[PDB]
């Protein structure tokens, strides 16, 4: 019973991600970060229902502070969809001098691979969405439920020992003709690509990964 899903949101994600970026301290090699475009795409995840339970008490606890009869789905989610983020960056070349040059440059984050247990909780009628952990996370080996609150995943006491939710991700960069020869530029671009990779994964973890969640 592994029955699919396919599908303003894009603009909301764009402005939020933009805020995140504008609130990030930048290395010497990048002057400016901005989201040129965000696109969730046309292709969605393969969804398998794993279990269905009462919502986690942590949700109720959250509501009781600021924000009965309700429901929660434990889902296995397998994503190899067509999400695309296009980010504008001002690459700073420091090879000769400091701030020798600035190249407007555009990076493309694409081809996101994901295979993870998430949860979707209806609590009348706020909606909670959170990615718990990757499918092949070692904390699932001893063959016990994820929804165990005293268990490793939900307790979130050892974030280091968690497998990354994002399995794969592709970053490309568009630079000028003129710079494809110079190794210094290529190196700076590499550094920027790595930095943006870690930044984006960080953002996703802070927005979607348990104990964080998307609240509606």
């Amino acid at each position: 019973m592994s029955f699919d899903i396919n599908w303003r949101l894009n603009d909301l994600i764009r402005k939020h991600l933009n805020s995140y970026l504008q609130n990030t301290q930048l290395p010497s090699y990048v002057s400016n970060l901005r989201v040129l475009d965000f696109d969730l795409g046309k292709v969605g995840p393969a969804i398998t229902l794993k279990e269905i339970t009462d919502p986690l008490d942590e949700f109720y606890d959250s509501i009781r502070e600021e924000a009965p009869n309700d429901i929660q789905f434990l889902l296995e989610v397998e994503y190899k969809g067509d999400l695309l983020v296009t980010i504008g960056a001002d690459l700073v070349l420091n090879y000769p001098v400091e701030k020798f040059m600035t190249l407007p440059v555009k990076l493309s984050i694409s081809d996101i691979g994901l295979h993870s247990l998430c949860i979707v909780a209806c609590l009348s009628k706020q909606l909670f969405l959170s990615f718990l952990c990757d499918v092949s996370d070692p904390a699932l080996d001893d063959n016990q439920t994820v929804l165990d609150p005293k268990g490793p995943i939900l307790a979130a006491t050892k974030p280091l020992e968690r497998i990354s939710i994002v399995r794969s991700m592709k970053i490309e960069t568009e630079i000028g003709e003129q710079y494809q020869g110079q190794g210094s530029v290529l190196r700076s671009v590499g550094e920027l690509e790595q930095f943006l990779f870690t930044i984006f994964k960080d953002f996703l973890r802070k927005e979607l990964a348990w104990p964080s969640w998307i609240n509606l």
